[PDB]
């Protein structure tokens, strides 16, 4: 599931494209998901 959030991702990454993205989520993009993996 986490990875898929993966599927949704790279493409997603003006407001919509940016601040809202990461801001809305609030880190995930940057990277902890790593720990889970």
């Amino acid at each position: 599931l986490t990875l898929e959030i993966i599927s949704a991702i790279n493409k997603l990454v003006l407001g919509l494209a940016d601040v809202l993205w990461d801001l809305e989520q609030l880190n995930i993009g940057d990277v902890v998901e790593a720990v889970r993996g």
